[PDB]
């Protein structure tokens, strides 16, 4: 058996087709087992309108999850990713660094 802690990256992107849109992205990588809970948070509250989630695996071993949604960042709001996994003793919260 193997278990691996997820690596978590939070960042923003503009689709080149559009430019108008800004997307908040949580990239959760290299984890095992695949059981996982992932949420985007605004000011601490769960964002239930998350339009996109892509899951893949490399070898039979490690899993990769891209979780993202459109958003409009202001200075007044905090955005974060929350991840719970069997390898974590407590949910991990990773805050969005505003120029990433």
């Amino acid at each position: 058996m193997i278990q691996r802690t997820p690596k978590i990256q939070v960042y923003s992107r503009h689709p080149a087709e559009n430019g108008k849109s800004n997307f908040l992205n949580c990239y959760v990588s290299g984890f095992h087992p695949s059981d996982i809970e992932v949420d985007l948070l605004k000011n601490g509250e769960r964002i239930e309108k998350v339009e996109h989630s892509d899951l893949s695996f490399s070898k039979d071993w490690s899993f990769y999850l891209l979780y993202y949604t459109e958003f409009t960042p202001t200075e007044k709001n905090e955005y974060a990713c929350r991840v719970n996994h069997v390898t974590l003793s407590q949910p991990k919260i990773v805050k969005w660094d505003r120029d990433m």
